[PDB]
């Protein structure tokens, strides 16, 4: 199994969601970037795995569920089986990561992408090991009810460049944003 990664878009006030949706209007190319990053695998005959909390799963439009060309794993202690359309269910992040090393998935999974929400990002982020954060900085404040955990910059280094990531300011629907890649290894 390859790299462990988080991917998120976040407003200035650290907001990632409001009432089960994003705090900002749809940003088509920002979404395009999420799709590209999570779907593209380096390794022949492998797919990437996406790991998400239960609420995040149900926040994705039904038509867009499962995330196509990726293996979709949901985290939940309440559910007894994967949601309709989902591929896997685990009871904790450790359990999900262990599973990837099972014979059913060990030779199928390339990158693993944590796509939310708050508590899954937090745990992943505070977990010793090699980890990258793909962070889109939405450069306005948006009213939010769920937030990205604090990025500890003593450990997460902001990379000065990354292949396939544009470095300049983007703008869609009057909203400026920029892409960032952070890396830790501890
Ligand atoms: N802007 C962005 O880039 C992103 C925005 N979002 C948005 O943010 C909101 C984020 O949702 P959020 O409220 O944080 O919820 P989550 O997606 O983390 O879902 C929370 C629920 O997932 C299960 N769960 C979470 N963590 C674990 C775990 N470690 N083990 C087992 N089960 C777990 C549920 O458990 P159980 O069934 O056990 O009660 C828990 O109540 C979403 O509604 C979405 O719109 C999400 C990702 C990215
Ligand atoms: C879980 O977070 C998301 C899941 C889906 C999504 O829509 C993208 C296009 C439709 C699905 C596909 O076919 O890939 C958007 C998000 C939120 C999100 C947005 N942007 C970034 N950079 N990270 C995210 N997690």
């Amino acid at each position: 199994v390859g790299s462990l990664n988080c991917i998120v878009a976040v407003s200035q006030n650290m907001g990632i969601g409001k009432n089960g949706d994003l705090p900002w209007p749809p940003l088509r190319n920002e979404f395009r970037y999420f799709s590209r990053m999570t779907t593209t695998s380096s390794v022949e005959g492998k797919q990437n795995l996406v790991i998400m909390g239960k609420k995040t799963w149900f926040s994705i439009p039904e038509k867009s569920r499962p995330l196509k060309g990726r293996i979709n794993l949901v985290l939940s202690r309440e559910l007894k089986e994967p949601p309709q359309g989902a591929h896997f269910l685990s009871r904790s992040l450790d359990d999900a990561l262990k599973l990837t090393e099972q014979p059913e998935l060990a030779n199928k999974v390339d990158m693993v992408w944590i796509v939310g929400g708050s508590s899954v990002y937090k745990e992943a982020m505070n977990h010793p090991g090699h980890l990258k954060l793909f962070v889109t900085r939405i450069m306005q404040d948006f009213e939010s009810d769920t937030f990205f955990p604090e990025i500890d910059l003593e450990k997460y280094k902001l990379l000065p460049e990354y292949p396939g990531v544009l470095s300049d300011v983007q703008e869609e629907k009057g909203i400026k944003y920029k892409f960032e890649v952070y890396e830790k290894n501890d």
